[PDB]
């Protein structure tokens, strides 16, 4: 995102680089690279919480499909065992990366009642309730990331204002 | 009726599960 | 779970480590390690109570299988001695880690009536009633674990806010 | 950690030293040495609490080894007296600097049952519960250390800004 | 171990204070010297 | 436990000491010494109740040794007069600081039956029942000690916060 990739250069090359630049712009690169490192940490943290919110929204969508299915087997004039999950919910449960053990009953797709479909809806919409484990776990870190990242923007800036005011005092030909 | 089916997981899996969650929500699941 | 593994370093190495860091982040590591130790104690306590609830649910499942078996020898037109426990309940009783002495009668699997199967159901579903011995034994400890763990989160945080406000007061080039 | 070791120089040498320096940098050395003294006090305090957390984590590790040992003598088909502590736990108890009187029973290593091994596990994991005696004892001190140490950083800094602004007002050749 | 950008901001803010102040305070003093050196020699008129 | 030993200094020396310190830290020493005096009273009270619990546990141990001895003269095929107390119980009764008049019978150690050994067991385990005389006598005192000691911690602390906030308002060179 910047000109010089200080992530590979050794120390005796970083020093010669900073000597090629000034003394104020060595400070500005040092602060800009520290800001990039801190922002990368914080953003890689923020993408571990969108995982939780993505799981919650997909689970809620599946639970709402199962509710839409129940709202036609509850209004069924016959005995309330003529029902199947919509074809996308089956692929939701059968997928391995969810650990969504629900029924303990044989042969999904044929067929689960209307009073045992409530168990499926409850076991799907119980894994949607995971937005407090990611607020309890991530409030003393965002504390420090947010404080440091501001504390470093406002230090990079001080350096830029000083760099301007130092060179403004040189008058040519006077 | 809940998310995690602690009726099958062994002890060394329940402990790792509770470590994945917090300390207060381990108590709430228990 | 953290960067520095203070569990092995001696005291004269911990002091030099804390000197390498600041004075505020020495406090933050000390509080973070104390929080890890307290949370490990409390969670290792919470996994000794899921043992009790796991035992209760397995015992209830076995008792319900025995009830399902009785509900067919009670409706039996003949004399009510044609019954066997389902093959999983036999392995439940015969397993050594349960201490589930039940009948005092010979040759399970062939065969126990329908009025002495009530004894098996009662002796299985009497070991499912163990959720008060683990509430009487564990209420003056969760008291202190819950108080301390909060009292230490809210002390780690105070340290972080002070660390931020101390460095915000340094103005560069002014 | 600094240039001048004011810890040995007498008063009539400190005064001559401060006269060799300026009036503002005498203040900066005085505040820097006061900051070092305060940080040394606070860090030597913070390394008396990692002792408590280190003891807690080692005790918890030993208790977990004893639990791993019980989980094989509880599942033992025979009578539950075939068990020995793992060789590291013996050296944990037998070490003198722990005061870990546990059993009151003869001849550890041969051999302690499986229902009296619970006493060993309880007496080991009862000395792991020592993170509240070091929070009750050390909260009105960290109060003052944290307040003073900030109050002194922010006073050293004021001195540096004034030192800058005083010399900026001297214009050469005008 | 990637979370170590605050131990190097807590440790290095009262030093950059003084380095940044002095380094400016010395550029702007070197310059004053150069302007005076110019204006001193400009006042010598040859052959007048 | 603190720097200045105000327990010996007269009043006209305490006043000069407090003048050497500030006005806020005179208050902090006064509250810290009052806290030490109150904690010493309360702890010297708490060690007069461990005396009662120590007596109860030793008496219970002796009574259990006498029960272990009876459990072999009750199972004796002969007449139930072949029994002696174990050598530690004799030294328990014969010690003067217990007032444990038990039998009123001649020549202990040779020998007391098995139906008059019940008298010894009862007279030993009747002096173990002394944990209510030390709860009736010590509940309106712990009331006041616990209230005052908190009421004084939370007053020492208020002083420390004010001491911090008073000096934070002095800006150098502005």
């Amino acid at each position: 995102s910047m000109a010089y990739d200080l992530g590979s250069m050794s120390k005796d090359d970083v020093i010669d680089l900073f000597n090629k630049l000034g003394v104020f712009q060595a400070a500005i690169l040092m602060f800009a690279y520290m800001y990039q490192a801190q922002s990368d940490l914080s953003i890689a943290k923020f993408a571990d919480m969108n995982e939780a919110s993505k799981e919650s929204t997909t689970a809620q969508k599946m639970a709402n499909l199962v509710d839409a299915k129940i709202a036609d087997v509850q209004s069924s004039s016959d005995k309330n065992a003529k029902a199947q999950l919509p074809d996308e919910v089956i692929s939701y449960i059968n997928d391995p990366r969810n650990d969504i053990t629900i029924s303990g009953i044989d042969n999904i797709n044929a067929q689960l009642g209307a009073g045992d479909l409530q168990t499926v809806k409850a076991a799907i919409s119980a894994k949607a309730n995971n937005l407090t484990t990611t607020v309890n776990n991530s409030q003393l870190e965002i504390q420090q990331m947010s404080n440091t990242l501001n504390l470093l923007t406002s230090a990079r800036s001080d350096m830029q204002s000083l760099q301007y005011r130092t060179i403004s005092g040189i008058s040519l030909g006077k």
